[PDB]
């Protein structure tokens, strides 16, 4: 929701955010955390990071299950950040 709602399927993600898609911090450790219970007390463990980086809103939502998968996703209005990332829990 924070990055641009002109993205790819950065725009059909943020849907169910709506449910308890809260902010977390950048790295996976943070949305591992989140996204975990946090993110899952909505509906499916999957939260919202944002993050700065070269281009303008570098964010990503992560969204899977309270296992330690998630989906993190690329968002950022750098024209080249609207894909996605499987979040292994443990992030590379």
């Amino acid at each position: 929701d924070y990055d641009i709602p002109t993205t790819e399927n950065l725009y059909f993600q943020g849907a169910m955010a709506f449910d308890g898609e809260d902010e977390v911090t950048g790295p996976d450790a943070d949305r591992a955390r989140a996204a975990a219970v946090q993110a899952v007390p909505g509906g499916t463990a999957g939260e919202v990071e944002t993050e700065t980086g070269e281009g303008a809103a570098a964010y990503g939502v992560l969204v899977t299950r309270p296992d330690g998968t998630r989906v993190e996703v690329h968002l950022d209005r750098d024209f080249r950040v609207l894909d996605t990332e499987p979040a292994d829990g443990d992030g590379g």
